[PDB]
DNA sequence: AATTCTGCATGGATT
DNA sequence: TAATCCATGCAGAAT
DNA sequence: AATTCTGCATGGATT
DNA sequence: AATCCATGCAGAATT
DNA sequence: AATTCTGCATGGATT
DNA sequence: TAATCCATGCAGAAT
């Protein structure tokens, strides 16, 4: 056995995503591409560690938006600014295979 | 099957660690607590991935010093340069189980 | 407020303890005297600090094994090795008061 | 090489401690009992490891207050936020030997 | 030549 | 004091 | 044109 | 009547 | 009353 | 233009 980290996708935080309300809008291509598929209104909870083993629990959810859905991680506020990261910076999602483990990272703006 | 990340230790890079000399000094308590034990001064190769998939292979090695040992990773220059680390930034090592895979991260210095 | 460590109990590591499977077999008297009570043998996740300050989360669990049980901590091998313990060395458990925080420690064998 | 944690003391975080001023009042009894002695208002830098192995540097310092002193750690807001603590939670300090290193941990309020 | 690379030595800071 | 640790110095070996 | 920083000062709250 | 600490607060320093 | 949170629905952006 | 996406606004809800 030998494991490998695979990057899945990335999101740069909007002002809305960052803090306050507590939800992060996931790019919908990426959300269904790499995260679990859900049809249920309020979808599954997701559990994801960072590189230091710090576990986080979000609710992975949709909103019907017109014809199609809008994807969110709810319950993000501790993670964002327990990792002390504000708006316009980027949060990253990767995966450990085999086993499909979700791990997240975070890069601050280029300047 | 469920996988789990545990933090191992951190090192804040000295000018020699980030220097062109291409070596990183590991604290001896941390090297023996968390990296595989080594008998021969000629070390062992260690492979370490970051969040973004970029794997590195360093030589984990020691030097006789007084009577005790001094521990180093050699071959970090590709890694330093690539994640763009300077002296005073911090490199962190944590580990994935089962499989004892080594993963690294980094935070930039506060100023 | 001022804090106090109370020693609870010791185990001499068996050849089966830690190792590839990574479980530490607890004497049933000590698990029920000192660890939180558990009804289902799935157990609970338990958090324990080692003599290095490091916190770990192991699974506190049993197997029924006829009427009586056999109790284990799972996920101990990185921690045991961190303390440089080998079979025949000793694993120790202590309590911090107030608060009953559990500490996992170690003294190596008489030779 | 005998490893051993010694617990030193605890403090319950006030709204000013958990606040964003970033100074933590050490009770003068504990501050003089366990931290290195300081003669002069201008403090010394102090390094404290957290339970997950990350190093933090605060300023250990005092203020004249009536005839006696009032002691503080400055620069705690990122660290306090890191442990997801708020007013009424508890911060604890221990001393890992060999090396006399300070460890800071924390348990959240009873609810 | 003169520079870089290797392996250990040494010394400032801390326990 | 006495001891330890680790950032860096600095002598050969090698470009 | 604030906010944050400082260096305390004051006062509520325990004995 | 003491003492200790959570917080007020009034200038200085920094947007 | 009056701020917080839920679940959308609107409309600028970016294919 | 065409269709979505996604940043955010904003009413019934709920504290």
């Amino acid at each position: 056995l030998n494991l490998n980290i695979v990057p899945l996708f990335e999101k740069t935080l909007s002002a809305s995503d960052a803090g306050r309300i507590g939800r992060l809008v996931l790019p919908k291509a990426c959300a269904e591409a790499y995260f679990p598929p859900i049809s249920q209104s309020e979808g599954i909870p997701l559990k994801i560690q960072d590189v230091r083993g710090r576990e986080w629990t979000f609710q992975f959810r949709y909103w019907p938006n017109n014809n199609s859905r809008m994807y969110v991680l709810e319950g993000v506020t501790p993670c964002i600014q327990s990792m002390m990261l504000q708006a316009g910076d980027t949060v990253t999602f990767s995966r450990v295979d085999p086993g499909g483990k979700l791990i997240m990272g975070s890069r601050k703006a280029a300047n």
